[PDB]
């Protein structure tokens, strides 16, 4: 199985992508042993970039790799075509979407017409992102089997019967959970990885968690396991998706610049207390030698 | 109390706002006795607009009434600041904003700094649409009071408790119901009226149920909604947002073009079906003498 | 529109019904005004009492006052059917049921039996109780159709476009809300009244609320509305249905005994705290004079 | 890591526990490799049972097994001490309740002091059975952890997150899932194994899928589980509580009797059906060897 790190998108002060800090933070990831990168994802604020900014950001992760699952998904299905149809001239692993988001009571019909439109013009494998939370509506396994066209899902979901249902009826396709609290037991139960998030800031903990599990040390993945779902937890007191940023620079030694707006960065005393929460993990995973100080 | 109508926006064949055709839908919505335009909002496809589509939009619905609310919201603070400040130079009710979409747990913290940060920069006042479903995030009367800037709320929940805890908390906002199949209870009840999508195509029946309710005929006020809610139904079958397009057409007697994809067209068949669907509620309202012909 | 009591059922030191207690307390309801009582609903502990204490309550309350609704639903149908038939021999008004609790993914057609076998061996009319947060099932506006046998419905659910599909399904159907937030709300659109838990220690205001809003002062009774919802929030902090006996002796004067555990008292430190929390609210009922000190 | 069987109750046709057709199953069960037999849970219908019927279900499988697990919980707290202090007299496994079910927004303080109380008076080990969905209540690791006094847990919840958490937060607690399609990824992650309905009618199927996941060979273990998945959706489509009585009788040849009503039992056309949905599964069953004959 695989990690894939839906990779942070660093801004700068005056609200645009900062590409070389973008470009640090791809290279250390790969060289910390991350399989694969899944740009434009919620994690990386996809939903809060313009078309031209999710080209922007394929195109500096890709001068320091090729390997890259290219998100490209939105409410105008003219410019996810086109970014689907610009990426023929990279070699990347795939292009990926998640369902039209915000508006509810959406027919299956028109989600189904959606993603079929997509994979009639993509140039390279389509991947389903599922997160019914984010996006109000479930393309689940049936669904996912209807559409017919998908090389992998991400399943980013509370519930791991949903996520396993995808290899009983479609046993060809990759199937990759997005929750960060399950990398040994994905690994563990035959499914094929993680888009984890938290591989962002301690892409060692997660690759180790899943290697423990596949050399079989359950006990120890999840001892590893166990402290990873601590730092997750001290990421959501003043918001993940702001916090990733702070936790990146505190483990990972370089600084991200900043969340786009209304994903507000923490100030310093919410910084103070988010690194007092994990301090001690830190020096507990410099004690296990999983990082080097 | 008052009807307001989330007026649809008609796109061209090649996915192009029809300027033309808003006029004229905005033109007979004001002629029959709508009694404000919200622009922008879900019905209007609002979060499938560019900046400069929403405000392409206001200028459009501008050219006939000056009774609108401008949605203004989104992902990029920078954006919706701009769209705010723009408004200055019309003579308008307000804007407002939907709480930031898609992205899950967002602390109250940064959520209340969100429509803080919009209000200290409006030029009017300024209105809450809450949308838990469609936005993941519920701004109840507690968060509104705390926020403590807003003219007005629009609910968009089926909750009704919910509705009228801003007037308890909030005793000076306008308070709307966004659910059109509560016109004659919110009429009845002391709230402030319904932003109801349905009053696109039929806004002979929202306006009447709501003079109905005034009166105190709950009973004909309640006939007439249950018809409405009838008419709402069947829009749901082949999908709401596509159907209030060939709904308007089939009542109101004018083209109102296309929706934007992932927002697909019905196609002929469904048309046909939908139609048959309710063209008995049509004679029913013919005789009743709310509908012409 | 009425007002119905669901009646504590007060309990002695020994977890026996104490039957003095309630007679009295059901006395003091009718004579406030109150039109009905809900015996061995939710707020009585009915899933709590044997079949046998279920009888006891009805003959202890029937003593006092015929305009009784007696519920008799439990998980063994012999048991509920032969409470249905030993009521042949009581002037009530009905007798009444929630659906199967506790089993999920039970079918329509199970439930529906269920209700229609109770409907066959009634002397009585038949209400519906439906509460889906506390059985798991919703028996909505098309069960009840399909059922086919009910005179009522109350309905206990935040949501009350689905109470208002009870009329516009079954027009001849008594349709109650079991929300006493909505008092105010229900009078004013057309609905048949409140099964109010909040009338056990607090009759006084639940039916002037409702009288004020059928005089059309809809203003004036939202304002005794909102002071009413103040009361229920308190009676949260603890536990409503512990809290409903500490509420009652302190408004009304007379105690109710105990509760059933698990359904445990509020000891005297969270009783000093809850008054605490209603003591401002008394003193205005008393300035407004709906209370008589 | 084990399978335990909440063993069906069977009753007679006149609604009386069949103390034979109980023994004959509880030892097929025993006899085919089950590790334990879980009494009075959701799929004995053990809140349809009275406590005397409760008793009456422990003495019929005692004398067929020590390896029980004697679920004594309800709403009467009375009740429930009695049940438990009467099991010191058989050599059993532990005592277990699920959380005071029907009654919402019970206070976590009335929850914790439940579970205590039945703790205080145990003369066995206790098990918590978490039942979020059926008892609308969640006694998540957390309140298990301040409750203090588990030796186990059962978690019947779709999120294994939530069941991992239990071990995370309680290392020395053992911890099964309640979910039958998770059989082989809860043997493969770590935890303790399954409380599996299914087993109640292919007891050889759970044997099997957890022993190759305990030998590392997951493919094929998911390739049963995934049968046993299809076994679980033909058992829903007429109600998964009845069918559970046909399809043991099928599988394991002999008869369970009835449910109890209104858990009504299939009738011989739906019998059909569901034979027919499952008789592929059979014979797939027998070629692989799991199944004789």
């Amino acid at each position: 199985p695989e990690i894939i790190t839906p990779i942070i998108t660093p801004f700068t002060k005056d609200n645009r992508i900062d590409k070389e800090k973008l470009k640090i933070h791809a290279e250390n990831l790969i060289r910390k042993g991350i399989d694969k990168l899944f740009v434009n994802g919620t994690t990386g604020l996809g939903p809060s970039l313009s078309p031209e900014e999710k080209l922007e950001n394929l195109k500096a992760v890709y001068d320091v790799t090729n390997k890259i699952i290219f998100q490209v998904g939105g409410l105008n299905l003219d410019d996810a075509i086109r970014l689907a149809k610009l990426s023929k001239d990279f070699d990347i692993v795939g292009i990926a979407s998640y369902a039209p988001y915000f508006y509810p009571r959406m027919s299956e019909k028109h989600l189904v017409k959606y993603f079929k439109t997509l994979c009639e013009v993509s140039p390279h494998p389509v991947y389903l992102f599922n997160y019914p939370t984010a996006t109000g509506k479930d393309i689940d396994a049936k669904v996912a089997k209807e559409i017919g066209c998908f090389t992998g899902v991400k399943d980013t979901i509370e519930n791991i019967i949903h996520t396993l249902d995808y290899k009983r009826l479609n046993p060809n396709m990759l199937v990759y959970s997005g929750s960060d609290m399950l990398i040994a037991t994905v690994a563990s139960t035959g499914l094929d990885g993680n888009v984890a998030f938290g591989s962002n800031y301690l892409p060692e903990v997660t690759v180790t968690i899943k290697k423990l599990a596949m050399e079989r040390k359950i006990d120890e993945a999840l001892k590893l396991q166990f402290l990873h779902d601590e730092v997750i937890e001290a990421s959501r007191i003043f918001g993940s998706l702001s916090s990733n940023y702070v936790l990146t620079k505190y483990f990972q030694g370089y600084d991200l610049g900043y969340p786009r707006p209304p994903i507000f960065p923490l100030d310093d005393e919410e910084e103070r207390q988010l690194i007092k929460k994990v301090e001690g993990i830190r020096a507990k995973l410099v004690e296990l030698k999983i990082l080097k100080e």
